[PDB]
């Protein structure tokens, strides 16, 4: 009886309010009834609205018998993220792939960069590991070559004068070693803003550091969601 439009509204509301168990139940029911278009429409609208809760919805489907729904109705990159596939993480603005540098500091940590050239070797391979906590999905961003996790400094102050350099470290148990994503649609692509769980700073590429055109990776100070052309990332298969 209830129209597909009204069910879309109910589903969107569930997701926005963080009632993921209702969202998953609804989604399974709609797909079983051949009304999967409801899910497609909600995913489209969530992304147009740049809702971070899209990630949670995807995750909860992924672990809640909804893997086929994820495959069918979300862009490919969502499955790459939830399935833990090897990926490249490429900055939209400069088209540079994320890597870690070759030297370690006394804390045994590497500095993160966008590579000026490389889009192919193991140097730019990553995978994501999910963590569900506080009714939210977070990501540990794991570097294949060096077996380290993307992070911000775990020794710096929790204050406005913090170190904003992005590093790689051996573990990912701290909120500073964890990240959350916000999707956005720009031109034909679904891209992601990637934010540090503890600091809320968006992952950004700053100034050029060498002749090959590498750029430093840093945490941005301020809102970025209006500018996916400047501050978002592509996630593509490695």
């Amino acid at each position: 009886d209830t129209s597909n439009q009204d069910l879309e509204e109910k589903l969107y509301n569930s997701i926005l309010t963080g009632d993921y168990d209702s969202a998953v139940r609804q989604s399974l029911e709609y797909e079983s009834q051949g009304k999967g278009s409801i899910i497609q429409n909600v995913v489209n609208n969530l992304i147009i609205d740049k809702r971070r809760n899209t990630m949670e919805y995807c995750y909860k489907l992924w672990v809640g018998n909804g893997q086929e729904i994820v495959r069918k109705y979300f862009p490919l990159n969502f499955r790459l993220i939830m399935a833990g596939n090897y990926v490249k993480i490429i900055y939209r603005n400069y088209n540079l792939a994320l890597k870690l540098g070759s030297t370690t500091n006394p804390s045994n940590e590497r500095i993160a960069y966008g590579d000026g050239v490389d889009k192919h070797t193991e140097l730019v391979s990553w995978k994501f590991i999910t963590l569900w906590e506080n009714n939210r999905v977070y990501f540990k961003i794991h570097n294949t070559k060096y077996n380290q996790y993307l992070k911000m400094s775990t020794t710096t102050c929790n204050c406005n004068s913090r170190d904003r350099v992005v590093y790689g470290g051996n573990s990912a148990d701290s909120t500073r070693e964890q990240w959350f994503f916000q999707p956005a649609k720009y031109e034909n692509d679904v891209l992601f803003f990637i934010y540090n769980r503890q600091f809320n700073d968006a992952l950004e590429l700053g100034t050029i550091v060498n002749a090959s055109g590498d750029r430093k990776a840093v945490g941005h100070d301020g809102e970025v969601a209006g500018l996916p052309d400047i501050y978002s990332w592509f996630i593509t298969p490695f």
